[PDB]
Order: structure tokens, then C-alpha cells, then sequence
């Protein structure tokens, strides 16, 4: 085995669930830290999860579990949370995200990085950042699944090994609000934009393929009988590994953006997460002009949702940030 | 790192909670790019393959299928969680026989097979017999009783789990497990010097053992379903060892046929390597009292074996 990447405490919030439990197993396999702490309000489900992890026999693991948030966040340096009417779910998740920020502020204001994966992640991630008191470089959201699903759907269409479709990228919002930057991708060396609208990938096939990405989460539900839990788990934990100084993470992440044309928002971006946190590349040089316009469209929907949550009084007036 | 091998690994029962976790673990471990997922429930299976594809494992060449011939063709490694009491026994015995027949037809050159559906002493043995393989090529998952005993002892003493060393149960599982306490140390101190003392009383040890025996029922009470992460994780650790990665030394179920313990598959002191499974000398295992406990477990396993012979599924021992 490799040595553990760090001794600092990693806390998983939402650990009793199908996603959080898989995260626990993934973090332990990756040997990120021996000090892995599992938090969930659901104490009985949590205990069953911890018992399962203990029975894997991970060498050197110091697993802890708790339903007390102070205990869970004390000494925490990394945190990953899956602990999540339309207005009611929106408000409900924005409120749990604010409370997570306040808790980070009270119990671990020196936290290094925090990843929020519960939806709607543009709001939850931004609310957590604001209430947590952390720098923008310290908070990201899971946003890479649109890109891995695009990669998969392209590899299936072309009947080739998935890894041969390189640099597939969506930016902005997710699902219906994703912005596909096809100019970034190659299919076994050939630019995707040379293939779209040819006999090898017709206009209509491309539309249908994009729609299978948009509906990718519904499709897992229809096939598995429950929401996806292994992919969001694994990808999120690869993200926190990068933030902890491990192997770099090679897919878009959600991060804070505030530049002319895209002000005061959290969006899926071309990011790199390292021990120094997250940074994003220059939006003005992303893709081509048409793709940037699609990104602006996605931006406009995100900005409307942000303003709803300001109106609920949860996110402060932008002028007050 | 680099993939451990290019040879094909097939997971049978891949649509389930255990199988799907096995798929992710095998991909994470980079055992082989050629990971093949089989299950007769094609819709459930596709959803698992989709999740795995959406993790983005570099270089993975995932396939899935509900066709046993396609799944077993070119397979060199196989892990299966593809499973009245007499009816559950027979049904599982019959699926274990069909798996053996299938291996013999489609991949008689398979290197190693791990059977994890219960009752593993019977399923493992039936698969071995029907598969045509050597005894060094078939194992069953049998280590959770040892890891549970490690965890329960560490919880007792309030120390880090890895500091409880060399905890071992042999023989059957759960109610039929045989605890070999003489093998274990608690942070350097022989377990047998702790049992019956102030630091672990007679009654606390009885209760601790029972928490191991009922470990599976406990996970069900707590999670609301049977364990799936630990059986998956430990089993793929075993196949990694068979594929030539880090050796696997928790107990595994394997074929034993020696005086006092004839014609049976039992959890043993085993090592799995690129050369398959070997077990140590039973007569040197633990002390005389513990070997007697192990003989009791053997007696129960032998009765079960003979029931499956009487069903005409396992041939007469004289015909092996």
C-alpha cells in the first residue's frame, strides 16, 4: 500500500446514505487519511455504515462516527457533504447549506477545503461558501458527471473504448442547464467538431446523445431503481484527494466565478484543484464565441436562481458580500 | 499504478449491491482493464455498468452481458455473488453446479474462482467439483468472521483496530465458526492472557463472540439490508491476490482432505498468491482444545455435505 496522504481529519457529512457510505469506503481505499470521520443525524444507519467499514479491515484506519456536528467538525480540515414544492426543496436545501457554513465557522474556521454535492449545487455550494467564511479557493461542488456521461455516451456511439474520447467538457449549470463545449473534445484523436453533422454522427444523433447526458440521472433511476450513488461518490472523493495534495482531478468542478459577464455565481468551470485549492481558467478564452454564448445562457438561469435565494433572505444582498 | 494484468476478470451477480460494489472496487484497484459484468437481470445490470462508466476509470474496458457464454469466454478470474431451508440449500447448490458446468464449457482454463453466496462451504465445494478445476483454484469468502472479531476486540479495548493482530476464526461461519483465540494479540499482549481477567471477563468475552456470530444480522438491523460493502471489498482483495497483487492472508474457504477433516471446504489458515490457495497444517493450528472446536464445526459441515450428496448433486465421495 501507499502511505496515507495526510494525517489531517476528513469528515464525510451524510455518511449513513448510499452515497456517503460509498464515499467512506472510497476514502479509506484511497488512504487519504487514517482520521476519517463519518457524520449523519441518522444514528442507527450511521452505525451500520461504520460497522461495514470496520469489517473491511483497512490497515491503520482510525474511523470515528458521530451524530454530533461539533464532534464531527472539530479538527476537520477536509469536508465532503452529501447531506441534503420546488420552492420548498430549494429553501430546504439552501437552509441546510447555510447551517453547514455556520457550523464550519463555529467549529473549523481553519478547514482547508469543502465539497458540497447536494443539489441544487450552484446554490448550495454558494450558500455554504458565504456562511462558512472561507476563501473562494476553498469550496467546490461536484459538477464533473455531465462530462463523464458525455464521454461515455460518445464512446458508446462510436463503439470505442471510453478513455479514447478525450477532454469532453460541459460548463455552467447541470442537466438541462449544462453548456456543452464540443470544441474541447476528440474522439480517438479526431476533433469532435469534425464529426458532428457527418455520417458518423448526424445532427439528430448528436441531439439525442446530448439528451441522454441531460437525462443521465433519470436513466440511472429507471435502470437501478434508485438515484446514482457510486459515481457521485467516487468522483467527489477524487476531488477531495486532489485538494489534499494527491493526484490531480481531471474534470470540471463547481467553483466561485465573479468576472465581467459572469458575476457573483458558482458554475462548473475549467478548474484545477490542488493542495492550494481550486482555480479556474480564463472564461474569455474558453471554447469559441458560440459556446461562450451558450455558457452565458446557462449563467442567466443560475443568476435567476441565486436571486430567488437572496429574496428568501438566506443569501445576503450582493452589495453586502 | 499500471493494471495488474490484461487477463479478463468476470463478476457474476454484478447487478446487485454486492456485485456493483465489487465492480467499482476492481476498477479502482486496476486489476484488469478487461472487467466483465454478468447478471441475468439485464436492466439492473445496465444501470450498474452506466454508473461505473460515469466514474471515468482511465483505461478501463468495461463489458456487460446477461449471456453466460459471452461473460465466461476468455475469463481467467471469476468472482460470484450470484446466488424452506432445504429449498434455499438446494437452489444454491444447483446454481453453484451450473456455474461449475459453465466454467467447464466456456473457460476450463480459468485461473481462479471465488464463490461468495451461501452456504459457502457447499456452494464452493459444488463449484469446485463441477468446474473441473484443481483445489488450489477455488476459494470462498470466509474472512469477515475474523475482521468482525478484530473490530469487536478493538471496540472493547478502545484501541485502533489494526493494533489487534492475527484474529482468526476457522471452520464454518457464524454459529459454526471456531474461534482460535490463541492466535491473537491485543496491542502486543496475547489475547488468551486477557480473557477471563478484569480487562475482559468471561461473560464479556461470551458476549463479544456473540456479536461476531450475529455480525450479519446486526448489519441488517442497522442498515436495513444485508452487508454489501465489506463482503465485496474483501472478496476483491482475494481475487487481487490470485491475480498476483498483494497476498491475501485473512482466512479463506478452501478444499481440505486430511485425516480428521476429510473431503470438505472450510475456512482455513490460507494464503492466496498467483499460484492459488494453500492452507497450513491443521494439526499445528492453535491448541488441542481449539482443534476440537474445529472438529465440531467440521462435523456440522460434513452433515451438510452429505445432504447435498443425498440430493444427487455432489457425487458419492468414493466417486470424486
Amino acid at each position: 500500500s501507499l502511505s496515507y496522504l495526510t494525517e489531517e481529519k476528513l469528515t464525510i457529512v451524510g455518511a449513513a446514505g448510499m452515497i456517503g457510505s460509498n464515499m467512506a469506503q472510497t476514502a479509506a481505499m484511497m488512504r487519504l487519511t487514517p482520521n476519517l470521520c463519518l457524520y449523519d443525524p441518522f444514528a442507527v444507519g450511521l452505525e451500520g455504515v461504520a460497522e461495514e467499514i470496520r469489517h473491511c479491515g483497512f490497515e491503520g484506519l482510525n474511523l470515528t462516527f458521530t451524530s454530533d456536528i461539533k464532534e464531527a467538525l472539530t479538527d476537520a480540515k477536509y469536508i465532503v457533504s452529501s447531506g441534503g414544492t420546488r420552492e420548498d426543496l430549494l429553501k430546504g436545501n439552501a437552509e441546510i447549506a447555510a447551517q453547514l457554513g455556520k457550523d464550519i465557522k463555529s467549529y473549523c474556521p481553519d478547514c482547508k477545503h469543502v465539497i458540497i454535492i447536494f443539489n441544487p449545487a450552484d446554490i448550495t455550494g454558494l450558500v455554504t461558501l458565504i456562511y462558512s467564511g472561507l476563501k473562494p479557493s476553498q469550496v467546490t461542488t461536484l459538477a464533473g458527471l455531465d462530462s463523464t456521461r458525455l464521454q461515455s455516451e460518445l464512446a458508446k456511439h462510436f463503439g470505442i473504448k471510453q478513455s479514447l474520447v478525450t477532454n469532453t467538457r460541459t460548463y455552467g449549470g447541470h442537466g438541462e442547464q449544462m453548456a456543452v463545449f464540443a470544441s474541447t473534445a476528440k474522439v480517438n484523436g479526431t476533433p469532435l467538431t469534425d464529426l458532428i453533422g457527418t455520417d458518423k454522427l448526424t445532427n439528430e444523433q448528436w441531439a439525442e446523445l446530448k439528451q441522454r447526458v441531460v437525462k443521465g440521472g433519470a436513466n440511472i433511476i429507471k435502470l437501478r431503481g434508485r438515484s446514482s450513488f457510486q459515481s457521485p461518490s467516487y468522483v467527489s472523493i477524487e476531488m477531495i484527494r486532489a485538494a489534499m495534495g494527491g493526484e490531480a482531478f481531471r474534470w470540471p468542478a463547481g467553483c466561485y466565478v465573479n468576472v465581467p459577464g459572469f458575476e457573483h455565481i458558482m458554475m462548473a468551470m475549467e478548474t484545477t484543484i490542488t493542495k492550494d485549492g481550486v482555480k479556474h481558467s480564463d472564461i474569455n478564452q474558453l471554447g469559441n464565441e458560440a459556446e461562450r454564448a451558450a455558457l452565458k445562457e446557462s449563467y442567466s438561469h443560475l443568476a435567476k436562481l441565486r436571486d430567488e435565494v437572496i429574496a428568501m433572505g438566506i443569501i445576503p444582498a450582493i452589495a453586502d458580500w
